[PDB]
């Protein structure tokens, strides 16, 4: 889903990193976030 | 002073205004704050 996030908007569920400037949306974090998102909606979640 | 602010530099002492990403150093603001120390260190300031 990462690859369907379209281009130059910021996911409604977003990973921030930090910079010097403040915390700012970090495309890499949250596709990081959404695969995993996804992976738990379609296999499931552990947490053993 | 305000005019003898460097270009592109950001003073030490400034006044920040509130955006969308947070807030961030102004110009206009950081100006009039600085014409106002200026003018405490020339003229003084009263607090009358």
């Amino acid at each position: 889903v990462s690859s369907t996030i379209p281009s130059q908007t910021i996911p409604f569920l977003h990973i921030q990193k930090k910079t010097k400037d403040g915390w700012e949306y970090n495309k890499k974090l949250s596709s990081l976030y959404l695969d995993g998102l996804e992976s738990a909606a379609i296999n499931g979640l552990t947490f053993k």
